[PDB]
Order: C-alpha cells, then sequence, then structure tokens
C-alpha cells in the first residue's frame, strides 16, 4: 500500500528524530569500518545497512511494500548484533532503537 509505506516513512522518520538521537546515532551512515579500525567488519558483514541508505531508497521509490523496508531496517539491527560482542555499548543502543522501530511497526495499517 502507498499507505503502508507512508507509515514506514513516517517510522524513518521517527528514528532519525532528535526524541531518539542519543541511541540512533551509530545508524545514521555506513560504518566507516577502516576510520574506525574494524578491519574484519567486511569479511563478517555481507549486506552493510543504515538509515541513511535506507532514507535514499525511500526517496528514490525503491521500497515496493512495508515488508521490504522492515527488512533493511532489521537488517541494520542484525549487523549489529553479529558483529559486536552483546555487552558492548552500541548493541544496547542498537535494542533501544528497535524497540522504537518494532513497536511503531506493529502499528502498520491494515
Ligand atoms: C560527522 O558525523 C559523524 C560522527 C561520527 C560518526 C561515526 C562514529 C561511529 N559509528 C559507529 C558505528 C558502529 C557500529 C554500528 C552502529 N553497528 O556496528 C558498528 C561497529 C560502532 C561505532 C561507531 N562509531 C564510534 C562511536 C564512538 N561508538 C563507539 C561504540 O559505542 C557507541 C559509539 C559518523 C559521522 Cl558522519
Amino acid at each position: 500500500l502507498s499507505e503502508q509505506l507512508k507509515h514506514c516513512n513516517g517510522i524513518l522518520k521517527e528514528l532519525l528524530s532528535k526524541k531518539h538521537a542519543a541511541y540512533a546515532w551509530p545508524f545514521y551512515k555506513p560504518v566507516d569500518a577502516s576510520a574506525l579500525g574494524l578491519h574484519d567488519y567486511h569479511d563478517i558483514i555481507k549486506h552493510p545497512m543504515d538509515l541513511s541508505t535506507v532514507k535514499r531508497k525511500m526517496e528514490n521509490r525503491d521500497y515496493r511494500d512495508a515488508q521490504e523496508f522492515a527488512a533493511d531496517v532489521r537488517l541494520m539491527f542484525s549487523n549489529c548484533y553479529k558483529y559486536n560482542p552483546p555487552d558492548h555499548d552500541v548493541v544496547a543502543m542498537a535494542r533501544k532503537l528497535q524497540d522504537v522501530f518494532e513497536f511503531r511497526y506493529a502499528k502498520m495499517p491494515d
């Protein structure tokens, strides 16, 4: 639905909003592995994803349905849970942002 894609865009805007910036910020841009010294990142993560990429895809009308959008958002979180030890600060931030996402995604119009 166009309606469902608008709900997805609303979620995306919320994830990027000041309200959630304290825990969303690591997810704003692609992981710069070389800059961070994470020289194994691209050997472990096959499909990098981040909120700027989700935004560009939405703006370019790449997503054809809500589930395609959701798969990229969940991919972003899964990459974080795969790469980082579960006690890492960034994983705590991911869990909080994923809670924001999942509870609002569940309110999808249908
Ligand atoms: C110009 O504005 C910026 C400022 C900072 C960044 C990227 C910084 C960054 N971006 C990061 C992305 C990750 C990350 C994520 C998210 N998922 O796996 C990894 C690795 C991890 C660290 C990242 N870090 C380092 C920081 C200091 N984190 C360390 C760990 O605890 C949370 C804070 C990018 C931009 Cl564009």
